[PDB]
């Protein structure tokens, strides 16, 4: 209970296609579950959205633990975002970084909290993570939202 715990997953079979996300936020003495389906999206965008939604539900500065098997998110945090920000959210070719809208939205949310990242592997021994996966898959079957920022190529 001391720290907020957030668990996430994103799922999307097409590039782009219908996708969804699941997130579990353990906050106070409670568990809150978030999940939604998008008509035309990508896996990676779904993985960022899952963090974005759970973090933005926090109304004050918290200590947060983010346990995640997402490689995309892991590389973004540990390798990409430091440089990206120095470069004005451009790649070496001076084009806008892919999914810049969601990365910036996510960075602004992380910027509110004491974040502890735990990078983890398969589903075994991560029941929350496995439930988020189930949520994300279910939402993708029944997409009802528009992924407004998605761009081709």
């Amino acid at each position: 209970l001391k720290q907020v715990e957030i668990f996430t997953d994103g799922s999307c079979l097409g590039n782009p296609g219908p996708g969804g996300y699941g997130a579990i936020l353990r906050y106070r003495g409670r568990e809150k579950t978030f999940s939604a389906g998008y008509t035309r999206t990508t896996n990676n965008r779904m993985e960022l959205m899952a963090f974005i939604v759970a973090l933005e539900a926090l109304k004050e500065h918290c200590e947060v633990i983010l346990s995640t098997d997402s490689q995309y998110v892991r590389q973004g945090i540990t390798q990409w975002i430091h440089n990206w920000k120095k470069r004005g959210w451009k790649t070496a070719d001076k084009k806008p970084v892919k999914n810049v809208d969601l990365w910036q939205r996510l960075d602004a949310a992380l910027g509110q909290h004491q974040i502890k990242w735990e990078w983890v592997k398969g589903h075994a021994g991560h029941p929350e993570n496995e439930r988020c996966d189930e949520l994300a898959r279910a939402a993708a079957m029944n997409p009802t939202l528009e992924d407004t920022g998605y761009q081709v190529e």
